[PDB]
């Protein structure tokens, strides 16, 4: 029993992460193979970052201009691209570390594990949510832009995010490893801002389904609802809508403590509407909303890699 | 900018794990050189566990009785010994990814890493604290035995706790390396109890100087205390008293913020006294105490390893 943020093993992405200069300017890549991905600003200096004109930055670069790294260790960049907002630098040697992956775009409301990365080595591990309005709410300093998101599905490391920027809110910005943003926001510094976040309803759902797997169920009562007069209540509170379809994913964890979805509903409108009356919940004094029902099942049954 | 539970990177561990079976019983161990640690109960069966006589149970097993496998390979088992409740089996070949390592008795307040393996194959990570009482709040499931906890010091591991057992409360309890439970407790199946708990008040002055980095600061009043004052506040609340020693260690964060120490017991004083009246504190509405000094800098700093 136990329920913590966890994270996946990050050994296999540990492998991977390299330090990429360019004149004054390093950040962390990913090497893959024989190719290093990391943002594109990597190629600017502070002229360049309301306008930066990256065809031209880079092609006055060489192969030469980019500095590679592993582990203090020089890679010979041998040739150089660019696909969307990523830099994809052809090493001369490949990763013999390289783990079976694929890129992947996440939806809104999915999680992921963050490798936290200095200068081409890793710092700690952490579980993030893509969030509704496509920020995360990260843990980034200068020297992190690089850092990548990642699930382990199987033994396959799915990569889906790279982190580039953070947003004067705090709220942290990146794009996919095809280099495309999550959100509405560019890599040029015009002032940017998130949409108003809302609440994950589904992953608010599993989180109590969460509790009541580990005993934590002073919330239920036999009360049940409908869906739509559970949404009357949700939107109130700034809650995403609740679909058949998360009702649906929900389906494991109901079949495994036998709480109806829509009781679980019913106990969540109470809660919106009455408070936790000072009680906890999981430890949290808070609803939470940034674990998924997989990753519930997951914890709560024991998935390895 | 932003604040998570972070733990250390995993790699290191993850490439020591391996199943020890044992007839019909099967955990991990941790496999350091040619040495494979894992809990004794391991020879059990759920039938000695009311008084386990281990020596006798040692004693007659046989270097055959013991089956370890790292991955898919068998590892010959040529000794196997005890030292107090962890079992080291002596292998043929020592492990090639064996980190520098040492094992370390953490105090209570001090976080570590934890890597929950179920088979011998890594699950997830997540950051504990030791609690004043010597349980852990964890995340574990049957077939978690022998999963470890760490801290990475440049690129030292310190082992410092390997998983044995969960009190029916919900909490967990285990042993150092060496296989000396942390507390009071026993490995036999008997009624056993941890002491009341208590806050580590170090831990949450530490993410009250977390929250102000981050711009949360709406808790700092315009008063001071001495430690004597603040302690007698403590005790009431079931905190943890305030050592010279502790205000010490905040001095990184009270040289980076520029609030002094005991103006920041004041203003958890009065945290105490009137509540946090409806705001977080770093997206919390708890005063969380599961961050040590050093680990808000690690994470405010970007230390690597
Ligand atoms: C790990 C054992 C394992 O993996 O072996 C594979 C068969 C397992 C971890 C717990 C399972 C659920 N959550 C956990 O943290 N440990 C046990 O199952 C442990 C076995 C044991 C029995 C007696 C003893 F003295 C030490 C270990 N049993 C328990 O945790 C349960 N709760 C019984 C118990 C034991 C000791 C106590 F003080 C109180 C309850
Ligand atoms: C120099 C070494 O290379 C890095 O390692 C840098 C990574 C670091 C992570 C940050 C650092 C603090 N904590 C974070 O997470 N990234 C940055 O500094 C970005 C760089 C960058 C400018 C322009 C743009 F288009 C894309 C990106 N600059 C901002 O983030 C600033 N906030 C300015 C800003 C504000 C809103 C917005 F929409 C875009 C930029």
């Amino acid at each position: 029993s136990g329920f913590r943020k966890m994270a996946f093993p990050s050994g296999k992405v540990e492998g991977c992460m390299v330090q990429v200069t360019c004149g004054t300017t390093t950040l962390n890549g990913l090497w893959l193979d024989d190719v290093v991905y990391c943002p594109r600003h990597v190629i600017c200096t502070s002229e360049d970052m309301l306008n930066p004109n990256y065809e031209d930055l880079l092609i006055r670069k060489s192969n030469h201009n980019f500095l590679v790294q592993a582990g203090n260790v020089q890679l010979r960049v041998i040739g150089h691209s660019m696909q969307n907002c990523v830099l994809k630098l052809k090493v001369d040697t490949a990763n013999p570390k390289t783990p079976k992956y694929k890129f992947v775009r996440i939806q809104p409301g999915q999680t992921f594990s963050v490798l936290a990365c200095y200068n081409g080595s890793p710092s700690g591990v952490y579980q993030c949510a893509m969030r509704p309005n496509f920020t995360i709410k990260g843990s980034f300093l200068n020297g992190s832009c690089g850092s990548v998101g990642f699930n382990i599905d199987y033994d396959c490391v799915s990569f889906c995010y790279m982190h580039h920027m953070e947003l004067p809110t705090g709220v942290h910005a990146g794009t996919d490893l095809e280099g495309n943003f999550y959100g509405p926001f560019v890599d040029r510094q015009t002032a940017q801002a998130a949409g108003t976040d809302t609440t994950i309803t589904v992953n608010v759902l599993a989180w109590l389904y969460a509790a009541v797997i580990n005993g934590d169920r002073w919330f239920l009562n036999r009360f049940t609802t409908t869906l739509n007069d559970f949404n009357l209540v949700a939107m109130k509170y700034n809650y995403e809508p609740l679909t058949q379809d998360h009702v649906d994913i929900l389906g494991p964890l109901s079949a495994q403590t036998g709480i109806a979805v829509l009781d679980m509903c019913a106990s969540l409108k109470e809660l919106l509407q009455n408070g936790m009356n000072g009680r906890t919940i999981l430890g949290s004094a808070l609803l939470e909303d940034e674990f998924t029902p997989f990753d519930v099942v997951r914890q709560c049954s024991g998935v390895t890699f």
